[PDB]
């Protein structure tokens, strides 16, 4: 079952979390991790946040201390694996044997086809190298165009505005954060960014570019010194596809992290997995999934009596003055708004319900509300909805009860 | 790998095809098939076609002759399996051991929630029992309402009209055959059915029913003596879900038929699998998939050097005077029409292309064109598009070349 030696492909958060849990759970056999980036393993959320603003990579490294006795092959690419021979072929000419192989290769930013032949700077923001490259170009009074309405681009937008950079943003949909964000939140977030000077263009797509100017599908133009594309990511599932595993922009796994190939597991951004709230398979793209799924899969490998991965989804985003936290589903049949939604000292909570049952929650500048709401969400609580609205109500009391 | 004994859950076409191929390929160990219907294994396409019209079940049985030495447990339901203990629990109190378990449990018609409390006859059409029940009610001059725009309902519509039954049809979309049928075909098919007296209602949904009358979302009513619901099917994946396999309205499998649980495979209508033309996972709902996927998975189990399942999708439908055949994708960036599209002696061929490459084809009353088109499709031929249109052109010559 858990057969030594263990080989993990990828050295991001999912991998680090997985190998630390293997050790903590008591597995003492060989663990080897192959990571294509020549970087001490590091966390990505700071890259569009404090790192983009302050530049110290030694504040963003992951703690591999809870993972003793691991050989990390950094700067090495796994090129293929042979699931019959139980081997992995590496870019440096070496081959690793495995008893258990774990694919934790993450995802990469989607390229924008219309900007393929561009003769102006066009970047994406995924790696430390990407962040350093973008940061090197955030000159005060320069012009940045962000393509896409997702959180990472909005975090970059806020960071750029704080740095004195002019920011325009083009999104193909009618709202920001179309993925897993309640409309009420998305609308407020647009109002916030507009108030901070972001030039927002909804329902537009990029059709191309000429001599430093980006073209839009309404026949207009946006001049910029740099474009940062953030229209989503694609799973890094090429090795899985070539080896015959079931994949579709993501490696399909069950709650034990098993792929369709025996002795091969997958974790984190590279996986397509069940969302227990929707009951549908989705590629979850969050820090909490990478950590939590890695831990759960490791725990169950060492102790097969342990339950499978069962945590419900959530994420956060830091956009200037907005500390955003979102859990569960973006919508149900009812939204309750706790507090006022205002640009004057923003602070509010949203609760999404389905037939009286909490299926999601949002907190903006209210971390204290978020933890008990996630607990109510996890048990599918059906609380009094006037109480949920009632600003008197203490949610922590509710959660403990 | 292929470990004896073999147990298959489900005794439909996928199962029969799979076990016959195991025997033909040379596997000589135990094979036991569990089938919940107390019926000699039978094919479903006749149920909305000649069986509905003539009623002889002994014309629709599957040939199990190429599957010698198989014990068929008919009228028995598999209630669960334990993938650790390698056992299956049966409804008759017995337990089967397995070395290799194969889930071939098909799919069941979706119920229409708005008709749940109906006090008039409401049926679906999947089984021999269903067909006999519906047929018993096809009284000449009675009124039948079909809900859904799919092929099975249209086949029933044609059969009913031939039997002197008045037929109305409600579809929520703007066209018939919204799934895997080119719009050109769907439009023609509607014209055909309307000409044969079917009362077609597009862009309407059923909101309920009262005392023998069905209610629609445009505020109107349709009286009927019988409703047959055909709004699609849902995979019978409950045993897989309970046992911890990756599922989402269908059991995920790779091209070897492997699920995420070692020693457990799945075939046919119950699977969600890669469509090589789209490169996306889909639940394929066709006779040819059930047969071909069953054969390919069996072949590779006996001979691991054999390739995985690789056949491209296709189906046919018999609707009165229309013998419809459809292969590949419904659309690309180009459609070529061979022949005239006319209700006067219907006979035409459609070819769908993507950047010059054939990605799909349709034949109406032209079986001779269909076989070479499927061959051109399989190799992704890029033929001369004037030649493809040119009625002189012989496609069989093209295919052999
Ligand atoms: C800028 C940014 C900001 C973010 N902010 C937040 C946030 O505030 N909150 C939040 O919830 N989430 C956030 N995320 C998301 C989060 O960081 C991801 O969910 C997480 O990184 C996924 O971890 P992972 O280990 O699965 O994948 P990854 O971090 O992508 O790690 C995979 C590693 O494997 C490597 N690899 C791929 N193929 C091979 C190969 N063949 N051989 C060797 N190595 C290979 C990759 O290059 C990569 O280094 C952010 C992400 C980014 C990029
Ligand atoms: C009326 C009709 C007309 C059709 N016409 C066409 C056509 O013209 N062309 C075409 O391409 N396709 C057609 N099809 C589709 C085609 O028949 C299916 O794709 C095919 O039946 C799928 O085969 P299967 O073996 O995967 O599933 P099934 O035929 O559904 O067989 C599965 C069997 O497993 C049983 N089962 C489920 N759960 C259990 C359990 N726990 N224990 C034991 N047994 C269980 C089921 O009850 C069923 O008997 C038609 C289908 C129908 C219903």
């Amino acid at each position: 079952a858990l057969k030594a030696p263990v080989v993990v492909l990828g050295a991001g958060l999912a991998s680090v979390s997985f190998v630390a849990e293997l050790r903590q759970a008591g597995y003492q056999g060989l663990i080897t991790v192959v990571g294509d980036e020549a970087e001490r393993p590091y966390d990505r959320p700071p890259l569009s946040k404090d790192f983009m603003a302050h530049g110290d990579a030694e504040k963003i490294r992951l703690d591999c201390k809870r993972a003793p006795e691991v050989e990390w092959l950094l700067g090495v690419t796994a090129q293929s694996f042979d699931p019959q021979a139980h081997t992995v072929a590496l870019s440096d000419g070496r081959t690793l044997p495995y008893g258990t192989l774990v694919l934790a290769t993450g995802a990469a930013p989607r390229a924008l086809p219309t900007l393929q032949g561009a003769t102006m700077p066009v970047h994406t923001l995924r790696t430390l190298e990407d962040a350093r490259r973008i940061q090197a170009g955030l000159r005060p009074q320069s012009r940045l165009l962000i393509v896409g309405g997702g959180v990472i681009g909005l975090e970059l937008a806020a960071t750029a505005r704080t740095a004195g950079v002019h920011v325009s943003l083009v999104a193909r949909g009618p709202r920001l954060m179309s993925r897993a964000a309640p409309a009420t939140l998305a609308d407020f977030v647009a109002r916030y960014h507009a108030a901070q000077g972001v030039d927002l263009r909804f329902e537009r797509s990029v059709t191309g570019s000429v001599d430093g100017v980006v073209l839009l599908d309404d026949g207009t133009r946006i001049a910029a010194d740099m474009v940062v594309v953030g229209i989503g990511v694609l799973a890094n599932d090429a090795l899985a596809r070539a080896a015959g595993l079931a994949c579709d922009d993501g490696i399909f796994v069950d709650a034990y992290g098993r792929t369709t190939c025996p002795d091969v597991y997958a974790l984190g951004d590279v996986t397509r997995q069940r969302n227990p709230l929707s009951g549908r398979f989705e590629r979850i793209e969050t820090w909490s999934n990478a950590q939590n799924q890695g831990i759960a899969v490791a725990r169950h490998l060492v102790d097969p009596t342990a339950p499978g991965y069962a945590e419900l989804p959530w994420y956060w985003s830091d956009q200037g003055a907005l500390r955003i936290q979102v859990a569960g589903l973006a919508s149900g049949d009812e939204e309750i708004v706790r507090g006022e939604v205002s640009l004057d000292a923003p602070k509010f909570t949203l609760i999404e319900l389905q037939k009286g049952r909490i299926v999601g929650a949002t907190c903006v500048n209210n971390a204290r509300d978020f933890a008990p709401l996630r607990r109510l969400l996890a048990v599918g609580a059906k609380p009094d909805r006037a109480a949920l609205a009632d600003p008197a109500t203490d949610l922590r009391k509710l959660a403990a009860a």
